[PDB]
């Protein structure tokens, strides 16, 4: 018997080369036919894939990875130690102006030592090394196939993955077919995939419902009732791995005093806040990290009380709160409900609060690329997915003092001795005791400071027919379907 699935996914694809892409989507559906040395599972942890293990000096500098012997390319070519030096020179080839460059600039080199054998040595220590290994975009191609496509590999993809590109209708749809040859024996279950792009949010559910298609995400707010009552599908909420907040300038005007910001964190209703912009669909913040990420911290949450938060201002000094400004991304997911919801609380605690959603436009001009000593940037909703899986992207980015705009996105522009040392500190060590101490105390340091006003972390929305089995959403919202089967 055929068994042959259709997912239908938010937006189209960009390409299918993995290390020459943004969005999570397209490197998740290049997953079909790409394998990584390493990965990670649906609960975010770590997995050898194409490696069979691995050893790190004590210097941090050098990685050795023994790999599987036996597995071939799509094409009938051999994976080995010289196809991974292939993958990784041209992803730290600056010449080649890949997307995702700044995750492969670190490596010095690699070496071939033997057919099972690679040896990769960084050019500084980092610890979080081993996660961009098993980052979506880190995938294992055919050298052949770069050769032979070049610079439209994105269009070919050739890896040694269960599927084969069937075909690639540029809006249409990406098919892919079973591959004999794959590795491991018994897989896939499936016959074909074909990934279908939906942009009206009401039609991808609405495929779910005619068994137009198997599986659907992300999933409309409206929409879930209706499926979750259906016998035939399964609707999941899942963890997420998206971090909702509103950063405070902590440089500028009434922010500087830690009072302040310490107030306007109890005049906000998380729980009320999930129900009017995500419709239940998410969690109150209880840590400046999802917990879905490796080493992060959770605390006891924010009472909501505007009592408190208007008697704080006036010890601040401010008896009768203040204005200030508001700015989001322009966007037309929740965003919106969620600034009229908080500049409304703010109203109740007398903080009027002028919002503004930026197109990219502004946004670039105003927010990122801008120094201290020239931005106006004060209150910012935003939100950030650390898509390596690991606490160094869900935290030195936002927090560590050398990434204030025009270098990265700190857009509170906070600093901290202690937890930019803890933050260095952290990847310069293999051991996961002193990791995960290294970053729970500077997560400490930065839930106390409060240079944030931690929101909520949101839900994926999923579902899939009773019928596909093996098929997941994972945090960062890519897919896993290694046992996916049909019945
Ligand atoms: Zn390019
Ligand atoms: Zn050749
Ligand atoms: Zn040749
Ligand atoms: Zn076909
Ligand atoms: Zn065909
Ligand atoms: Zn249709
Ligand atoms: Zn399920
Ligand atoms: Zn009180
Ligand atoms: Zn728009
Ligand atoms: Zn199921």
């Amino acid at each position: 018997a055929a068994k042959d699935v259709v997912v239908a996914v938010g937006s189209n694809f960009t390409t299918l080369d993995p290390y020459d892409a943004n969005d999570t989507l397209s490197q998740a559906v290049a997953k079909s036919f790409y394998q990584g040395l390493f990965g990670l599972d649906k609960e975010m942890k770590l997995k050898n894939v194409l490696a069979e293990s691995y050893t790190v000096s004590d210097d941090g500098i050098t990685y050795t990875v023994k790999l599987r012997e036996g597995i071939k390319f799509q094409d009938g070519t051999d994976f080995n130690a010289a196809a991974v030096k292939a993958n990784l020179d041209r992803a730290s080839d600056p010449a080649n102006h890949l997307k995702r460059h700044n995750l492969y600039k670190n490596i010095a080199k690699t070496e071939a030592i033997d057919p099972t054998t690679v040896k990769i040595t960084l050019k500084q220590p980092f610890s979080a090394f081993i996660n961009i290994l098993a980052h979506p975009a880190t995938a294992m191609i055919s050298p052949a196939a770069l050769e032979k496509y070049g610079k439209e590999i994105g269009f070919y993809p050739v890896g040694t993955g269960p599927y084969e590109l069937d075909t690639w209708n540029q809006t249409d749809f990406v098919k892919v077919k079973k591959f004999a040859g794959y590795w491991q024996p018994g897989l896939p279950k499936l016959d074909s995939i074909t990934w279908r792009p939906v942009a009206d949010n009401n039609t991808r559910a609405a495929m779910l419902q005619t068994g137009e298609a198997q599986f659907a995400f992300p999933i409309p707010y409206e929409q879930a009732t209706l499926l979750e009552k259906n016998k035939n599908i399964e609707l999941m909420a899942s963890p997420s791995i998206m971090q909702r907040y509103i950063s405070m300038n902590v440089t500028q005007k009434p922010f500087d005093n830690p009072k302040v910001r310490e107030a306007l964190n109890y005049a906000i209703n998380r729980p009320a806040l999930v129900k009017v912009a995500f419709a239940g669909y998410a969690t109150p913040a209880t840590g400046v990290v999802p917990p879905s990420i490796a080493y992060a911290q959770s605390y006891k949450p924010w009472p909501y009380d505007p009592v408190k938060a208007r008697e704080l201002l006036k010890e601040a000094g401010y008896p009768n709160g203040f204005s200030t400004t508001l700015w989001s991304s322009h966007n037309h997911s929740t965003a919106q409900k969620v600034l009229q919801f908080t500049q409304q609380q703010l109203a109740q605690v007398g903080i009027k609060a002028q919002v503004t959603a930026m197109d990219a436009g502004q946004r670039a001009a105003e927010v990122e690329g801008k120094g201290q000593k020239e931005s106006g940037v004060r209150m910012f909703y935003t939100g950030w997915s650390a898509s390596t899986g690991e606490a160094d992207w869900a935290l030195s980015p936002l927090f560590a003092s050398q990434n204030w705009p025009p270098t990265l996105f700190n857009t509170a522009f906070y600093s901290n001795k202690q937890v930019d040392d803890f933050l260095a500190q952290a990847l310069k060590t293999n051991d996961p005791a002193e990791k995960t101490r290294l970053y729970k105390a500077a997560q400490d340091i930065i839930w106390q400071e409060s240079p944030w006003i931690p929101l909520v972390v949101e839900k994926l929305v999923s579902a899939h027919s009773k019928n596909l089995t093996g098929f997941w959403i994972m945090p960062d919202t890519g897919f896993s379907f290694e046992d996916a089967d049909l019945q």
